[PDB]
This record gives structure tokens, C-alpha cells and sequence, in this order.
């Protein structure tokens, strides 16, 4: 045998399973499946351990996988929260910058001060608003007078964040709904049945 | 889309992935490639987790890895050395108990002991030997006297219990050589080449 050719065979199996686990890490978030989820999350980031070469759209993969875990990890080394992370990652993804895009990243923004607000950990929202940010000074009296409940954060609200990251991964699923793996294992379960 | 449908294709599609990882591990351990066996480890252990229901052959399969884990582990919570875990594995795993199985399950013995010897612990040495056991009054004089190099142990050597497992692996490896995930890697990369 080539150890080469093993080795080559190995990458384009790695490949594969990085699209099928996206594809379910996608659909667990979709479907509020938290420990399937985590299951899915933790077969991806070793997975991605056995490709040491990325094509661009392997890149594009692994990075809405790691902005779903920062979004997943929002309310639960780097020196930040985890929504301040997936802000971080969105604004470098290799991606259209629409009105999508932009209305998922101010939701996050706003939901990374909530957060912590939600929490009772008003220092700490301080703190996030001053390394993300009239409306500066309105948002921080805000933030000062512990006003959770106020509008601007029932506008800007989690449960709309959420929803219109799930807009978001509704076409990462259509996207990837096809892949090899994916595919063939629902021609299996189709021909049984 | 029916969730039923669609929890059953990721379970066929885990199947798949657990087969492909146990022949990579067990070519990462044939080759001696230390850093690939522990990425192989770490990502069969996460798919695993996809996996409530487990056949008899799927059920031998994570037993084969879980073995090779501990051997791989022999010279570096359950109370008991890496190598007496091995032992209680491959004594349990459904297979037949042939000569070939007999002479690994000694081997693993007297290694669990001279791992011991050789890492300088003599008093955790006297503890194994205690937990697996004239032929032991011999034995228990060999490691109370340090005789790491007596002519018993250069016979019932770590490089002839390496050598006789790497046998055992040579059978798993030609059993899944076919696998599904594999064969078809195999394709994509001879087609390319
Ligand atoms: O990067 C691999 C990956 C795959 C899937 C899900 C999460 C991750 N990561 C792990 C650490 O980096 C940030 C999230
Ligand atoms: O059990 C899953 C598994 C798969 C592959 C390799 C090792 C393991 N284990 C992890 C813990 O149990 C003992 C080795």
C-alpha cells in the first residue's frame, strides 16, 4: 500500500465528514437540540484536527461552525464573552455583507451587553460595551441604570437574534443538505422504509 | 423533513464514520504514528457519542479502539495502570481465544509489570503483579531484586507484545480495508491520479 495514497484518502474522508457534521450542528441549532448540539460540536472541532490544508470553502465551514458555538455559549484565554467572539468571527467570515449580515451582527452587539445585564453582572456589561462601542451615551445609561427591560432591548431582544441567525443557517442547510456523506446515508435509510 | 428520517441518516452516517476511524487507527498504530493515532483516538471517541444503540459488531469495534488506546498509552479513576486496563478489555472483547489471543494476554501481563520496572516505580510494580497474580514466587523475586533485563522479561519483551498485537491489527485492518467511507475516499483519490 501508499501510505501517500492512505493519507490523501484519509483528507478527502475528513472532508466529507466536516460537511455532514456542519450540516447536523446546523439543523441542532435549528431544532433547539442542545446536547446534540454539544455531541455534534465536539465530532466537528476533532474532525477539523485531521486536515492541516483548507480550501476556502472548508475555511468558510469551520468558521460558521465556531460562530454557532460562540452564539450557543452566548448565556453560559480570549479575554471576552463568547457573543463578543461570534461578532468577531461574523465580521470576518467570507461572506456577502447584506442586510442580513448587518442586522445579525448590531442584534449580537446589543445581546453581548444583555447578556451579562441578564445575568446581574453590570460591571461586566460596562466593561463589554466599552470594547465593542447620542447613542453610545443613551445605551450606557441604560447599562448604569440596569434598565434590562428597556425598548431598545425588547427591539433588540435575543429571541430576535436567534431568530434571524436561524434565518442565516436555514441556508447553510440548503446549501449543504446535498453533501456526499449526507446524501448517502439518506438513500440507506430511504431503500429500508 | 421528518426528524425520525433525518436522526436515522446521521446514525447510519456515525456507523460509517466509527468504521473508518478504527481502520485509521489501526494504521496509525501499525505505522507507529504516534500524533495520528492520538487525532484518530480523539475524533472516534467524539463520534461515538452519535451513537445510542450499538450492534455486536459495531459493539467489538469501539472495543478493538478502547484496546489499542490503553497498549498505546502502556508506559505513560479506574485505580489500575493503562496496560491492566488493556487486559481486562481483550479478555472480554467477543472473539475466539485462540493461541494468538493467549500469547497477547500474557504478554500484557509481564508488561504491566516491567512498564513499571522500567519507569523506576518498583513499589507500583509489586502492586500490579498483586492485582494480576513457583512461577509467581520467581516473578515476584525478579522485581523485588530490580532485575529489570532478566532473560524472562527479554523473552516477554514490550517489542514482542508490540510485535504480536501489530498481528491482531494486520486481521482488523484487512476485515474493514472495504468499509464503505474508505472505498469510497479510495475512488476519489485513484481517479484523481
Ligand atoms: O474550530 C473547530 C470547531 C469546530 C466545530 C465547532 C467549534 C469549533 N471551535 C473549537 C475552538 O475554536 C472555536 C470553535
Ligand atoms: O470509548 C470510545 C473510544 C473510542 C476510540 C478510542 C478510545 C475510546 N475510549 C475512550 C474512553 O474509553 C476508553 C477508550
Amino acid at each position: 500500500e501508499d501510505a501517500g495514497l492512505v493519507a490523501e484518502a484519509e483528507a478527502v474522508a475528513a472532508g466529507w465528514m466536516l460537511d455532514f457534521l456542519c450540516l447536523s450542528l446546523c439543523r441542532a441549532f435549528r431544532d433547539g437540540r442542545s446536547e446534540d448540539f454539544r455531541r455534534t460540536r465536539n465530532s466537528a472541532e476533532a474532525i477539523i484536527h485531521g486536515l492541516s490544508s483548507l480550501t476556502a470553502c472548508q475555511l468558510r465551514t469551520i468558521y460558521i461552525c465556531q460562530f454557532l458555538t460562540r452564539i450557543a455559549a452566548g448565556k453560559t484565554d480570549e479575554r471576552i464573552t463568547p457573543l463578543e467572539s461570534a461578532l468577531m468571527i461574523w465580521g470576518s467570515i467570507e461572506k456577502e455583507h447584506d442586510k442580513l449580515h448587518e442586522e445579525i451582527q448590531n442584534l449580537i452587539k446589543i445581546q453581548a451587553i444583555a447578556v451579562c445585564m441578564e445575568n446581574g453582572n453590570f460591571k461586566e456589561a460596562e466593561e463589554v460595551f466599552e470594547r465593542i462601542f447620542p447613542f453610545k451615551s443613551k445605551l450606557l445609561m441604560i447599562i448604569s441604570q440596569k434598565d434590562t427591560f428597556h425598548s431598545f432591548f425588547q427591539h433588540f431582544s435575543y429571541n430576535h437574534m436567534m431568530e434571524k441567525i436561524k434565518s442565516y443557517v436555514n441556508y447553510v442547510l440548503s446549501e449543504k443538505s446535498s453533501t456526499f456523506l449526507m446524501k448517502a446515508a439518506a438513500k440507506v435509510v430511504e431503500s429500508k422504509r
